[PDB]
């Protein structure tokens, strides 16, 4: 996905990375940006040790935005 959506991005000792966008919803993906998909109640330790789990509100959370991505005015 890319990267200008994105806010915040963390590193995941699975050696894969989320990419927190600014609304607040993550997409889970790798570092390299190849769409990996998660469900809900997996362990994502980053590299602080920060437990985050994908939950319901965040396992889809990703997807949507790949069906387009240019103007978009509803
Ligand atoms: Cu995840």
């Amino acid at each position: 996905v890319d990267m200008s959506n994105v806010v915040k991005t963390y590193d995941l000792q699975d050696g894969s990375k989320v990419h927190v966008f600014k609304d607040g919803k993550m997409g889970m993906e790798n570092k390299f940006g190849k769409s990996m998909n998660m469900p809900e109640g997996k362990v994502m330790e980053t590299r602080d040790g920060t437990k985050i789990i994908m939950k319901g509100n965040e396992i889809f959370r990703l997807d949507e935005a790949l069906r387009k991505g240019h103007s978009e005015g509803g």
